[PDB]
C-alpha cells in the first residue's frame, strides 16, 4: 500500500542524513567553517512531506512540501547536540522542529513529530527564531517571535513580539504570557540570560518602532523581569548599539543566547546595513560585564561571519544569522548559523578562540584615515618582527 | 565578404541549438525539470545581432546585442510547439521573437524575423509578456503589457495597459485597441479565456493603482468585455486574491493562459511577497468553475514551482515566473517559466497531475499551529500505513 | 617568534599572487573578459592582517580582515601598471592601496603600505572610487569620495562630496580643498580630464539633491575651475543624461577618467536602473568633443559591461563598476572593472575598438516597435549579403 517510489528515495535520504561533513580551507584562526549544511529542507524526513499512501496518492505527489530550514535554537541535551530549527513549509508559514545528532558537525535527524507549541491567541501567524536558555532555575526556556497580522489596509503590515515557552524535553513545552515591554510596542531577537540578575530573570531585548525599522530602537537593550510566568520589562539598557557606517548601522540584534565565560557573557550577535541590493546580515560578537550586563566590556570592529560563497545566495541573499550554539564541557564552541534564510550551517571554535576574537580584535577606528593609521601600526609591527 | 569569424561562431550556435536537453534528479511528483534553458540570449541568431559584412565591421563586433530571454507565450501550431518570447535588447527594450521546435524540452529555433507589432500611439517605450490564446471564435489572440512613460517629473514613472492582438501565424499581427478597465486605471497580467463566457470575451486582469504597487487591487480579476475589437471591461470579480504571510501577499497575477479541463480552469499564476532582498516570485495554481470562472474552485497553499539552483541568479534574482504553457492531446503538459528575468526553462508534467496537485494538495491553514496541526495529521497516517 | 602557520599561508599567498591569467571565451568583438579577477581581498598581503607575533597572536588569528577589493583608480607609471584600489576592511571602512605589475591582467602586488591620505576635517569617515588623472599640468591627480555623516536622527544619512589630492608617486600624497559646487549640495563620481579647457580645470560631475537619489540632478554634468588648488564650480553643463527605460533610467555618473583620443573624450561610465531585486549597475560608452566636452558626439544605445556569470553576486549584487583604466601607447586599452561591490576584474580592449563600438552602435531607438525596425534593417543587410 506504500508507494513503490518511497524505498528509492527513503534510502537516499538515509544517504544524506549520514554523509560525512568535512573541515573546509576556509581560515581566520577563529573558527573553521564545514564542506555542507548540518541541516536542510532535505533533511526534513519524507513522510512529513508525501503521502505513502498509493492509493490517495496515484504519483505520489510531495503534498506538503518544505521550503527552507534555517535560523535554528541549539542546546546539549541527554549528551546529543539539539537544534530546534525554523522549519519553513512551502506555504510559508514557519515552525519549530527538533533534530539530534551525537557530533555537533554532521549527523542531524529530526525526531518523530515537530513541535506543538501551544498558541496563545488565535490570530498567532508566524513564530520563529527560537533562542534556547538552560536557565539556573532548572527550565529550558525558548525565546521567540511571534508575528501577528496588524489588522491594517497594509495587507503586508505585521506585527511582532517576543513569545515565551519553557521544557525539559524540548518535547513538552508550556507556553508562558508572551513578554511586555512597557517602554517598546515589538519586540524580535529576544533572548534570555542563563543566570538571575538580582534575582529576576534577564533578558536581551531589541526595541523597535515598527516590524522593519527600529525608531527610536538604537541598539540591543538589557531589561529584568520579576516573574518569568508573568514577563514584565520597564526599562530597557541599551547595550551595543547600531553605528554609522559600521555593520549596525540599520539595526541588530541580540543572536545565541548568551554565553557564560569567566571574562563575561560572549554575546554572538548579527548587524544590519543597506546596500543596493537590499538589507545585508552579518554576525558579530560583544561581550558584557557579569555583574553589570547592560555594559559592553568588549566589541571588536567589523564582523565575525559574513556570507561566504554558496552563503550568499538562497531565498533572501546576502544574509547569515545565528540564534543558536552550543558550548561543550571541554571549551569547543559549535557555532550555528544559516544562510540566506534557506539552510542551516556550523561554524566551530572554541571558548579560548572567541574570546582572543572578542577582547584582542582591534575596536572599529570608525573613520576612514584612523582606520589606516591602525592597519599601518599593525604592519610596522610585522616588518620589524621580520 | 562576410567576416570570417562568423562560420565559426555560426558552426557554435547550431550545436547549441541542436543540444540535447536532459530531465534532472528534481523530483516532487507533480512535474520534472531539465538539465538546460530552451531558450537564452545565446539561442537568438547570430546575424539578428552581429553585422556580418567585414568592410562596415571590420572587428566584427556585436551591433545589437541581446541581453535577456525570457517571459514567454506559448501555443501549439502546426504540430510545432512555437514560443512567442520577451526578447531584451542590449538598450533595454523588450520586443517578441517566435522560436518553434517539433520537441518541447529543446531543439527551439527562432523563425526568420522578430515579430512586427504594430504601434497604436506614438509613446509605446515596451510590450512584453504575451499570453496567448487560441479562442474559439477562431482567433489567435495575444494579450500583452504596454508601458508608457507617465509624463511627470519621476523619469521611472510609468503607466501599464494591456495590448490585444490577433493572428493565425504569429507572423501577421492585428493591433486591436488597447483593453479599457473603466474601475482601474492601469493593468497588467491580462490574458483571455479560450471560450466564450456569455457570448462575451473573458479575462483575468489585475487591478492596479500604480505601476508597481495594486491598491486597492486586492488579487486576480475576472472581466467580461461584449467586444475584443473595443473591449470594454466594467467590473472586475475578484478570483485568487492577495493573503498575509502567503506566497501571494505582496500581490499576484495570472501567468499562463487559463487550461481548459473537465475539473475546471488550470490557472498557472505568480506570486509576490517581499524579503529583505527584494521582491520574491514564486509560481502558484489555481482553478476556477467553468460555468463559473469567477470562483475558485482549489487553491493549494503554498508554490508549485520557486527560484531552485541556477534559476536564482539573473539580472532580477529570486524570480521565477511564467505567461506560457502547452498541452499536447494526450495530456503532456509543458509550462515555460523564466528565471530571474535571464533565461526561459521548461516543466514538464500532465493534465492529471495538475489536477491531482490543485485538489489535493492541503489548502493554506494559514496559522504556524494549524499548519503543524495539519502536517502531524500527515505524518500520522504515514505512521500508521508503517 | 613568527608564528609557524604563516610560512605555510605566505607560501600560499606568493601562489596566488603570481598565478597566470587566462582570456575566456567571451566574445563581443569590442573586449575580451578574463578567468580570474587582477585583484581580490586574498591579495592583500597576510602582515596587514595577521598580528605575526605568536607571543600576542597565539592562535594566529586575523586581527583586521579585508572584506572586499574593488572601485580602482589604474595609471601606467614607471613602466608598471598601477591600481589604486578601494579596499574595505573588515570593519567596514574602504581606503586606498596600490598595487602594482608590469603585465596588465595579472601578476599585481600591493605596495608595502596603503595610502596616507590626508583628512581634512575630523569627520571624514569613507574615502573611495579615486579616478586618476595624469594632468598636463605635470600632476597626478585623485579625485574621490569624501563621506559624511549627515548629523541627523537617521542615523544612515550621509553626505557625499569631492575630494581632491595630487601626487608624483602615488605614495606622497597633497591634499586640496574638496571640490565646491555652486549649485549642488552633494557630488559623486567626479573626474578631472587631463587637459586644460580655455586655461581651466575641467571635471566631468555629477550634481545629487541626496545620498542615493540625484534629483533634479539629471545626468553627467561639465564643469570649470580657475584653481585646482582652491576647486569651484557653478554651472554644471549636463551631458550624458538620464533616459526612461534605458540602462540610465534611475542614475549614471562618469566610470573612469575621460580618455583622449583624436576623435574625442572617450567616457567610459556607469548607468543605473532600478529593479525588483534592487539597484543594477552597468557600465557604458559616451564620446565628448574635444573642443566642447560638455557636448556628446557618440553615445550607443545599452551597455558595454553588465554583471556576467560569477560577476553577479557578491556583498551588493548586480553591479559591475569601473573607475579606472589604462591605455597603452600601442592602443591597449585595460579597463579595470569592479564586480559586486567584492573583487576586480580587468576587461581588455583598444582605442580603435572601443572607437568603432561608441561610434557604430546604433544609437538607442528608445521604444520597442522602432527598435525592432532598426534590427530588422540589420538583419536584412545580412541576410541580403548571404
Ligand atoms: O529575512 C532575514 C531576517 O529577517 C528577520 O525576519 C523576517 C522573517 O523571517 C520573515 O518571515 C518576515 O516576513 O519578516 C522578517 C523581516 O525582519 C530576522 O530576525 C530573521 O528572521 C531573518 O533571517
Ligand atoms: O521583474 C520581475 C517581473 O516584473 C514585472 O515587470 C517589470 C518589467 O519586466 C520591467 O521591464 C519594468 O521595468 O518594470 C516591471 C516591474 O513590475 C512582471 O510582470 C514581469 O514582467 C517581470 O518578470
Ligand atoms: O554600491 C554600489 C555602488 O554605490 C556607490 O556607493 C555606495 C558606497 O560604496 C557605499 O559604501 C555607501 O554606503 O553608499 C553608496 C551608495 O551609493 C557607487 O558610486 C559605488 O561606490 C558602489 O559600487
Amino acid at each position: 500500500m506504500i508507494h513503490e517510489k518511497y524505498t528509492e528515495m527513503r534510502n537516499e535520504q538515509e544517504a544524506l542524513l549520514s554523509r560525512k561533513n568535512t573541515k573546509t580551507s576556509f581560515y581566520n584562526g577563529i573558527y573553521d567553517r564545514y564542506e555542507h549544511p548540518v541541516l536542510t529542507r532535505e533533511h526534513i524526513p519524507l513522510h512529513w512531506r508525501y503521502d505513502l499512501n498509493k492509493e490517495t496518492n496515484p504519483f505520489f505527489q510531495e503534498r506538503l512540501g518544505i521550503n527552507a530550514v534555517f535560523n535554528a535554537g541549539a542546546i546539549k541535551l541527554n549528551d546529543r547536540y539539539c537544534l530546534v530549527a525554523r522549519v519553513e513549509g512551502n506555504d510559508r508559514k514557519s515552525f519549530f522542529a527538533v533534530a539530534e545528532s551525537d557530533k555537533g558537525t554532521e549527523g542531524f535527524r529530526f525526531r518523530q513529530y515537530p513541535v506543538c507549541l501551544p498558541a496563545l491567541t488565535d490570530d498567532e501567524t508566524n513564530v520563529y527564531d527560537m533562542r534556547l536558555t538552560q536557565h539556573e532555575d532548572g527550565w529550558i526556556y525558548g525565546v521567540f517571535c511571534v508575528e501577528k497580522s496588524a489588522g491594517t489596509a497594509d495587507l503586508s503590515e505585521a506585527v511582532a513580539s517576543a513569545g515565551i515557552a519553557r521544557t525539559k524535553d524540548l518535547t513538552n513545552w508550556e507556553r508562558l504570557p508572551d513578554l511586555v515591554t512597557l517602554r517598546s510596542p515589538q519586540q524580535r531577537n529576544v533572548t534570555l540570560l542563563p543566570e538571575f540578575v538580582d534575582g529576576k530573570y534577564a533578558f536581551y531585548t531589541r526595541p523597535m518602532d515598527g516590524f522593519i525599522e527600529t525608531g527610536s530602537g538604537g541598539g540591543i537593550g538589557f531589561g529584568l523581569a520579576d516573574d518569568i510566568t508573568h514577563a514584565v520589562i520597564d526599562e530597557e539598557r541599551m547595550t551595543s548599539i547600531r553605528r554609522y557606517h559600521t555593520i549596525t548601522e540599520s539595526k541588530n540584534g541580540a543572536g545565541a543566547t548568551p554565553i557564560k565565560t569567566e571574562r563575561g557573557w560572549l554575546n554572538i550577535a548579527h548587524g544590519v546595513r543597506n546596500t543596493a541590493a537590499g538589507l545585508r546580515y552579518v554576525i558579530y560578537c560583544f561581550v558584557t560585564d557579569l555583574s553589570e550586563p547592560w555594559k559592553v566590556i568588549a566589541e571588536p570592529g567589523g564582523y565575525l561571519i559574513a556570507p561566504f560563497k554558496d552563503e550568499r545566495v538562497g531565498d533572501v541573499s546576502n544574509v547569515v544569522f545565528t540564534n543558536g550554539a552550543i558550548v561543550d564541557d571541554n571549551g569547543d564552541v559549535y557555532i550555528y548559523y544559516a544562510s540566506s534564510d534557506t539552510r542551516l550551517h556550523v561554524a566551530v571554535s572554541s571558548i579560548d578562540k572567541l574570546l582572543d576574537y572578542a577582547f584582542n580584535t582591534p575596536a572599529d577606528a570608525l573613520r576612514t584615515a584612523e582606520c589606516v593609521k591602525q592597519r599601518c601600526d599593525l604592519i610596522k609591527r610585522n616588518i620589524e618582527l621580520l
